[PDB]
This record gives structure tokens, sequence and C-alpha cells, in this order.
């Protein structure tokens, strides 16, 4: 019964969810010989009421290099990045669910990405399967990819259909713990964009460029233009695509006009959609946000990482679309 | 560069289909510094395959890299196989009920990594991935339709075809079993709801504990009788804890009309899980191209050096006595 020394960087909703779904989870964890022990959880503010134990917390960096796991929930890019390079360097494996970091720190993490280091299920859809989703879509060649990958956002026009207006809807995401500190990055785009360049990276092309993807966001949107969508037969959804426009591929975010009936436009969830050969049309959906969410998704990664199995790795090379693709917009 | 040394058995729809994927995304291979070379293809019935390539009689496979197994049956398969296993040579597969009968001797090598079987439920779209991503989650109830033929009958019953209709029609678009009995009588879904309940609750889960029931009641009548009441009647296959253990069984569910297994144009696997909440995943169960994907997703997944799918490491505890 060996520890499983695990450095956690972040102590609010997604990092206590974490360590709290660890503890309760720790007998699963013997099964593979392991002990859970945290060497140490990063937090900014050390006297806030917290589920995770005062003697583990730390106000300031510690040393991450005896860690088995480092597990990442601190929210921003530039310091987390700081902070996890010297255990990448030192071959310990992230575990993170922070989109923003991947998409925007990719020139220093793909290296350790392309190593099997970094495990990200829950940075897109949070625990809902959705790189694993690719990986076995792998199989086929990417035709089409349309997804609903901002929980935020799809919460806002859900309650919007009902009447509800845009202000009341956002401030009831931020109590679910659905939106970013930012709620500017659900809003206008940016959010989806981030997990749609990470699709990308691991499907069609590895270094698939962040600035690349063509966002915009929700802020045109209201309850009289969902109206006139649902007499339309119509849902207006945000939704990020990849496809072919001639030979190269284009990301693009957007709200758009769906059939009522569609896959995507009955999705209670986040939901992503895909076309490929020769596999056909498939598509999962369930809760991309919240705290126990992304939890699980990070729980995921710790099973996966203790069963033997290595991280998510980006696509083995760039290779153009199959063919001239095209939702149209509101 | 490395070659990779394919032993390919079974020259069928599957086989075949497979056989020409790898061929035509040998390119993709190369990106893993590998180049695929078959050894043989076994094939029972002397297609779209090179004729010095087919083998009528059994090949040695211990100098293979891989085996690739779509042959269907138990025994035989098995027989094949195992030495290819003892050696350490990885098996890829869809052959859900070898895999579901003759688990005694396969659970080793599954523990070991060795064998990759995403193929073997739903084909090629995520099923087995799908699950070992839920595990982040527990479990508090699994069910799907897990079957082509009978969702097709099924469907195409709703529309008042006759069921020996619409079977003959299925069986022209290559969904069902030489044998359509393992389809029709939920065999086939209980096979594949077997080795989803090994992923992700109990490891020794065995397929003789499954009760399963076929769509042998249903017809038109049946059918339209449901949607006035706004109804769909599928074949369902469900994992559910009832009374402290894990209970399996198919059977033909009355499911209100607007439920995402009732919309499901294909193969659809629903679950809800703490913490996650309901999740769900759908796309094409049956087919060529459909299950070649399938085998192709799990070499390039052998290929990046991942192992294959495990069992559950232990049994795990239901949380909720469902129904
Ligand atoms: N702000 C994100 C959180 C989960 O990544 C969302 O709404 O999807
Ligand atoms: N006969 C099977 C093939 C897929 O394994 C079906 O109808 O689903
Ligand atoms: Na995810
Ligand atoms: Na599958």
């Amino acid at each position: 019964m060996e520890a499983l020394k695990i450095a956690l960087l972040g102590g609010g909703t997604v990092g206590s969810a974490f360590y709290n779904l660890v503890l309760e989870r720790a007998e699963e964890l013997s099964a593979f010989g392991v002990v859970p022990r945290f060497l140490g959880v990063l937090v900014r503010d050390p006297r806030k009421p917290r589920a995770i134990p005062q003697e583990l917390l730390r106000a300031e960096p510690f040393d991450l290099l005896e860690a088995d796991l480092v597990v990442e929930a601190m929210g921003g890019v530039e310091a987390p990045l700081r902070l996890v390079l010297p255990a990448l360097e030192a071959g310990i494996p992230l575990i993170t669910a922070n989109k923003a970091l991947l998409a925007e720190a990719w020139e220093s993490l793909r290296p350790f990405a392309e190593e099997g280091l970094i495990y990200h299920e829950a940075s897109v859809m949070a625990g809902t399967p959705a790189l694993s989703f690719l990986e076995t879509l792998r199989g086929s060649e990417l035709l089409e990819l349309h997804g609903i990958l901002n929980g935020t956002t799809l919460y806002i026009l859900q309650e919007m259909e009902k009447g509800r207006t845009y202000a009341e809807a956002l401030l009831e995401a931020q109590r679910l713990g659905y939106a970013e500190a930012d709620p500017t990055l659900d809003v206008e785009g940016i959010d989806a964009a981030h997990k749609l360049t990470l699709l990308a990276r691991l499907l069609v092309d590895p270094g698939f460029p962040f600035a690349e993807v063509e966002a915009q966001g929700i802020a045109r949107l209201t309850p009289e233009v969902l109206q006139k969508a649902e007499a339309r037969g119509e849902r207006v959804r945000l939704v990020a695509s990849l496809f072919g426009e001639g030979g190269r591929w284009r990301a693009a975010v957007a709200p758009r006009r769906l059939p009522q009936d569609h896959p995507l436009a009955r999705a209670r969830g986040n939901a992503l959609w895909v076309r490929a050969r020769p596999l056909g049309e498939a598509f999962v959906t369930g809760p991309g946000a919240g705290g126990g969410a992304t939890a699980s998704g990070l729980f995921a990664d710790l099973l996966r990482f203790l069963s033997g199995a290595p991280g998510h790795l980006p696509a083995p090379r760039a290779r153009p679309p199959l063919e001239e693709g095209s939702w149209p917009g509101v």
C-alpha cells in the first residue's frame, strides 16, 4: 500500500470538489495498491472556510518535485504555467481542467503532451467524455465537427427560451459554479474557442493555433430572437465548428440557427457531434460545467493514470480536410 | 520506422473493411513510425482482399506484432488467439461473444492490457472509452440500445413494416448476425452488456447472469398502441443495483417518446452517475465500415503506447437499489 502523492493547485470550487471526491473514493484507490496523500493544496486565502484541512493549505508555492501527480485547478494561465513546468520537466504528470492554459501556453506544454504527461479530459465538457470520444473517433477521418461546448452560455440560452432575462440567467449560472471567474470568456465565445482549439489539436492538427479560431458570442441574443427562432422551427445555440475550407481546417464559434430536431438542438447538456468516414454520425452529450462534473473528469484522469495509461496526445501529424464543409448564423 | 506485422482472423465484411482501411490510411501509421504489413488473412469462405494474402488454413501467429480478430464464434477464435496472448502479443477484436463467454480464459490478458475491444460494443461508436471516462463517477443506472438489427426492425415496424420483411431488409444492409436469433432474442445485446458491466462495475460479471429477452412479442399493432400513449418500445440493456448487487437485463421497454434513448437513430448508451449527472453517446452500432473504424481506433490506441481495455480493478458497490 504505497502512497499516491498529489500536489493540488487550487482550493476553490473545482479543487475542493476534487479533494473531497478523492477522500470519498479512497477505498477504490486501494484496488491499485495506493493510498492518496496530498502534499499540499495551493490556495490564495488560507482563512476562507473550505472542505480541505487547514494543515494542508499552502499560501505560497510549495515544492512539487516529490509529487506523483500535480492536479491543477488554480485559474489563469501564466502562473499555473510557471508552477507546473518544473514538475513536467521532472516527468511528473499533470492533470488539469484548465482549457485557457492549454490553449494559450501550447508552445511550452505541447512537448510534454506529446510524451503523455498531460491529462485533460475535464478541460472540455468537464467529466463528460469529449477527449476520449475523439480518441475513438480517430478510427475515422473527420468530415465535420460541431459542439455546444460552453455550459454557461447553453444555460443562459435555455433560460432565455423560457422567457428569463440574460442578466438573471447569468447570475444563476455563476451561483451554480458554471461561469468562468471572468464570465466574459463564456459569453463572448472565448471559452468555447479554447475548447475547440484543444479538440482540433487532438484530432486533426497538433499545432492548431488558438488565434486562428474565429469567435463570437451570445451578446446579440434576446428572448425575442429565441422566440422568433422557435416559430421558424429552430433553436439558436452557440456552436463551435471545425470543417474544411479550401483545403484547410477552419475553426469558428458563433450562434447558429439549428433545426429544432437536431441532436445539438435537443441536447439538455453540452454536446459534441461528429461526421467522419467510415464511421458515420456520432454524438456525446452530458454536463459540461460545475464542480462535481469537473471533478469527475479530473478523477477519471487520475484512474487513467493509475491504471497505467498515458495522457492525452496531440494528433501525430497535421492532415488536411477530406472535403469542403459548411450551420447558418443569426 | 518499424514494420507492424498484422495477422487478421476473418475476411468477411468487417475483416475486409479493416484490411482496406489500414492500407488506405497507411500515412496515418507512418506518423507513429510504423508501416503496416499483413502476414495473412484467415478466411472461413474461400472479397475485397487480394487472393494471395488469403489463408484457408490457420497460420502461425507468434511472429505477429498484433492479432486482429473479426471471425465470430467463441471456441475456434479462442484457440487461435490464446497462444498469441500467451506470447504477449496484443489482440484487437470486435468479437463480443468471445469476450462474454470465454472470460475465464481471457480475463488475465485483459487485466494486463493486451485486449483492445472498442469495436465489440457499438462498433466504432465510443462505448468502452465512454465508460472509461465515466469511471470518474459511480454508476447509478445504465441503459443502452446495443443491437442494431433489432433497432432497425422496431423502427421499421413503427412505419408498419412486418417483422419478417424488416428483418430481411436488415439482412441485405449487413446488420444481422449470420443467425439473426442472436439479435432478435436479445443475446447479442446481452453479450455487449456484459462487457460494459465488466469495465465499469464488476470485472467478474458472468454473461450467464444477464436476464435477456428479445422482441418476439412485438408487432406493428403493439408499436402503434405505444405511439398513441406517447411511448416508443425499444430493446434496452440495463444495468442497476438491486438488493446490494448489480443486475443486468435485456428486454423491450416502453420509453417516453422524447427520451434520448427513444429519439436515437443509432445505437445509444445512457448513464446516470454520481457526481457527473446524466450523459449519453450515440452512433452506428453495426456495419463493416463502422466496425472497422473501431478496430482501427484501437490500432492507433495501441500504436500511441496506450494499453488495451482493462476490467474494473475490483467490483464496485451499487449506490442505489434502482429499477
Ligand atoms: N465556464 C465553463 C466551465 C467548464 O469548463 C463553461 O461554462 O463551460
Ligand atoms: N448483429 C449486431 C452487429 C454489431 O455487433 C447488431 O445488430 O448490433
Ligand atoms: Na470531458
Ligand atoms: Na464501440
